[PDB]
Formats: structure tokens, sequence, C-alpha cells
């Protein structure tokens, strides 16, 4: 509880620092990353289907987990609460036929979550480098730093 | 219709030799492939979802698609009739918790479509280059050349 109101304001801030290093890392390098933010829904039954971490809240602990054919770098990471809750859960794929065909399954697994949780999901693409966002069923494709860091802080902070 | 007793004979040693020769190309290379040849319960469904080619099946065909970042290669190449009906087609993910955690989405969803239809879908790992398949929700992992062709064979010669 370090110069907000509250600690659990603190915790909100320093996750949004946390995916955005990480994804700013992972860009430029070009690695694929799929982080999935639990809220109201609650993501046990997905959580269950990965590997279970319950970690601090980390830039560098959300880098080591995509690095490319590592045990952790094939899925999701879920964070609920205020740790990181698993590594390489698998996420249900949308069945929307508005998805662009230039994006693979790993977007059309971020939209898929969006559609049955409340949760906010960022993707960081293998292919291109460009990071997006999924809420509510909806996509934003290849945002910047600036637009990445408004919807963390609208959506994260309570 | 040569040598066989039948076009359709022919054309599904076709078929097997095209499949042999295409994981054996990208195994060596680490290229991720997913092939699933529908037999009886007819895959429409999920012919949709990809990008329609209906194209002569052949393994050179089938090397060219899945050649990494290039518009076709992540998805699933479904091949129907005597033709490659879609590239870039999504399968859907299994659920089973008796799936290795070493294998990726990829593995998953081919198990996936294995549960609901009789087809053959053959896996090539972009970690590993192993080859496997599954057939009525069973998977064979890390086969080799001599037990790959018996079981095309087996399941796709009639
Ligand atoms: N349904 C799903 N749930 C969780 N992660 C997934 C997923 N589908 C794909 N991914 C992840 O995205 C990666 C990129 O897939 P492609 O490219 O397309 O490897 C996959 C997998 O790790
Ligand atoms: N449900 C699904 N249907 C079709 N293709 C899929 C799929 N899930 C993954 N893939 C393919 O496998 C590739 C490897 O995924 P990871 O590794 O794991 O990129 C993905 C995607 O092209
Ligand atoms: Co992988
Ligand atoms: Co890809």
């Amino acid at each position: 509880l370090g110069s907000y109101g509250s600690r659990i304001e603190r915790e909100q801030h320093h996750l949004i620092e946390s995916i955005e290093k990480s994804t700013q890392y992972m860009a430029k390098r070009r690695i694929g990353a799929l982080i999935s933010v639990a809220r109201d829904t609650g993501m046990d039954d997905y959580i269950e289907t990965g590997i279970p971490l319950n970690a601090k809240i980390s830039s560098q602990l959300l880098i080591n987990i995509f690095i490319p054919n590592t045990p952790l770098h094939d899925g999701a990471v879920i964070i609920k609460g205020n740790e990181i809750a698993s590594a390489a859960s698998y996420l249900p794929l949308s069945d929307s036929p508005f998805l662009s065909k230039e994006l693979g399954t790993r977007h059309r697994a971020a939209l898929g979550i969006s559609e049955v949780t409340d949760s906010i999901t960022i993707v960081v693409s293998e292919e291109t480098g460009g990071i997006s966002l999924t809420k509510g069923g909806e996509l934003f494709r290849d945002v910047s730093e600036e637009e990445l860091h408004k919807i963390l802080l609208k959506e994260l902070v309570t």
C-alpha cells in the first residue's frame, strides 16, 4: 500500500506494469504469449487444465514462461487474485465467423475466453509481434502502448 | 486405376504416399503440421471454418501449406474425397485429462476431432519433430515410419 489508496489498488498497478513490460519484451522478440486476467467470473475450470504455479506476479516470470520450446510456453497464463495461478492452460475457441483469417488459434482462443468470462486477455503474436486484447467478446488488434495502458487502467483497476 | 483393383484403391495409396512424404519432410525440418483425413462421418462443418482449396492431393502442396508465417500454415488441412478441401481450419479441442502436458494444443486438437468423427488425423510437432496420429479418441505418439504406414494402410484403404 504505497502512494495508492489501498493495497489492492497498488497490486493492480503492479499487475498492469508487469503485463506492459512483459508484452513489450515479448513483442520485440516475436514471442507468442497468452495472458488472461480473471475478474468477477472466476476461472477455476481453466486453471485446472494447466500447470499450477500460484506465483507472485512479475514481468520476468511472465517472460520466462512463454520462451519457445519450454515446458510452460504452450498454453495460457491465467492470473487470479494477486498471483499467476497457472501456466499452459487451454482456453475455449470462439466460433465467431468475424475473426480475421490472418489471426491464428491463439487469437481465436483469447476471443473464446472473453465470450464466456468477464476477464481481460492479452495476446502477443509470434508472426507479427502485434499486441492484442479481448474483453466481452470483442478483440482490439495491434494496439499501441498508449492504447493498451488506457484499457488495462480502465478495466483492471477498481 | 493402375496396378490396383480400382481407381479408388489407387487414389487411397496416393493419399498415403502424399501424407508419408510430407510428414517426413516436415518432421526433419521441425515444421508443425495438422492433417485430418475425413471418412464416413463427413466434416463439412470444419471445412467451412478454414480457407477452401479443393485442390489435388500432393506431398508438395501439403508442405507448402504448413511453412511457418504463411497465410495457410496456422490451422488444419482437411482432406475430403480425393482433394484437399481446406486449409487453416480449426478443430475442437479434447477435454481429456489424460493427454500428456508435454503436448500442446496442436496435439490436443487432433484428439478433439478424433472423438467426434471417425477420421484419421496426423500431427507433426514443431518442438520435437515427432509424428503422431489420432483415431477414435486415441493418440499414438512419436510413431515410426513403419508404424505410420501400417496404420494408414489399415485405416485409409478400403
Ligand atoms: Co508450441
Ligand atoms: Co502460428
